[PDB]
């Protein structure tokens, strides 16, 4: 069968791996993006200011990974929003909405027991390289 | 490269979005379905009767989204079952089994800390548009 | 449209299903693998020794499912690591690292409230059948 | 035999073009490519060449191709290659004046040359390849 | 050169059909499409035309195509287009009586016409295109 | 018309090969397959056959194909089928001696035969099919 493209996505505009994973993997046309915490890309540290600031940084991180793969947020087809606190759902929703102009992805969003580094939010995503009709 | 089909799936036979997401996204042949709670499609409210009733409604909701995309449960390849209580695993399993006549999907099933709206169960799914061999 | 290959993956070298799911589903070239606990394939029981032993068994289980589908760990593109305890992240990371020689998958890793059978870890994965470039 | 996708193979058949009598089809669509049998200036109803020589024949042949394309959900914009077979190379310019009426832009690849003889005494035969849309032209 | 999938390109080669001597292959499979070099009524063992004229030649040519299809994991049901080249248009009916024996249904697209000359003095040459299965016929 | 992928269809055009004047393109790339119009031994600059007979013409024709392949991001290793049309079957060996210079291994499928006449009085015309890489040869 055809040999499908498989490319590790890696940019210094997103945080370095603090464990055994790639930022994202592009395979054929689908990009599987690792869960992103609200880590400042230069320092590798959670940004201050709690869940809202962290959500903004996490989504910014995803945006830079998408850009490295020739995509933007319009390429995203599914996301998962992992919360440390379900009471933050409204606040996180309002952040998240700002990163999608259109064609809102499929999503699941819920509270887990704990995230790495005591993050308040982690977002994973799936995207498909364009062109998309 | 080819421009792949990307279609937002939306039916009034499933609940309206109470946040910034689509019910499902079809991209090429893969359908990414949002996490469904046991919400009555007409009202947008959780059905009464607890985890069993909610699981039935959530899976019914998924079925209507699949139908909107020209599919049924035989198109589903993976599901995730998110529980508010791991003690409900048996009861939810017996509900879930009724929606698959065959070719049971891959699955993961476990307890999270909280779901939106105080749901007792949420189910996400991945499907592939047929024909399938 | 073309009729895509859809094959239920099933091997006696991985645990039997204790519920209504397949070990994995191959659909076109993508393999959706069910969440694996650290269950001994012969007995269906969690191996003793806690999170480290369980992680090793879970990943071994995934390896046998990949082998049944003509793949190995280099085919994996995404994994999710579900922990019963976020303090086990380091220990689980060191186990997990041993199963990837290269091209580390995308990943998300975090603590949930409870796993089936009181497992300490569950790992799901997504793979793509080769050849991969 | 089941480890790769099963690709669509559709037999095209329309009463609006000469019937394909014997062990051939008017066209075969397979995956997205349509292979169209060479068409002569044969009248579908009569089973004979239309009168009036190479120009009338070219018109009927291209009409025939058009009806086959339509049966496959396509039109002339789907054509990516055509071969124009002639009884006389010196009829090329006159056949080209017919042919150019069917194409606007993004023209098919083409070969045109003279053969020793065509079926039915034909003076022109056109074979085409097309690709089922949608197509994005660059 | 690495940003798109690398498609399979397989050279077909079988001792059961005339050897392809010089810078050509008996057939090339690329992705799922098999392009088969035109086959004459050449005996594989002798390297010459079989005796007995156009009918014997057509049988050998189609036998040759069959062995090449088999080498590519296919049979005659995989064929989607064929071209029948003749030394004499008036041999069409007799060659067609041979050809029809190889196909049952879902027939290939076809063109048949007379050329000025074929290699080796041949009276018939058949070129075919096939698509590696599985195929779903509609 | 939007429920299947929209496949790329690219018109190939290069000044380095004879211009395609009238309702045809030098080549069409569609999905990954390139259909290349038959090329004569025509000088691009002059619009006429090069002098010196069939051997000089074959060289120019293959040079023409080369420039078209290059315009489509390909070279001769991308070619999967070619057809060699001749004014004289007895020129096959001499044209083959030219042709073999363009191919090293993994040769295209081929048909070669004599036609009654080619455009422009040509003695050789070559049509080719190619597939945009990357390609994995087995
Ligand atoms: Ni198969
Ligand atoms: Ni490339
Ligand atoms: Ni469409």
């Amino acid at each position: 069968m055809s040999s499908l493209v498989r490319r590790i996505i890696s940019t210094a505009k997103a945080p370095a791996a603090i464990g055994p994973y790639s930022q994202a993997v592009l395979v054929d046309r689908t990009i599987y993006i690792s869960g992103q915490l609200g880590m400042d890309p230069a320092s590798g540290q959670l940004v201050p200011g709690g869940v809202v600031e962290e959500a903004k940084q996490a989504l910014t991180n995803i945006g830079e990974i998408l850009k490295a793969a020739g995509c933007d947020f319009t390429n995203v087809v599914k996301a998962t929003v992992l919360l440390a606190d379900i009471n933050d759902f409204s606040a996180v929703n309002d952040v998240y909405k700002q990163y999608f102009q259109s064609s809102f992805p499929a999503r699941a969003a819920y509270q887990v027991a704990a995230l790495p580094k005591g993050g308040r939010v982690e977002i994973e995503a799936y995207a498909v390289q364009g062109p998309l009709t």
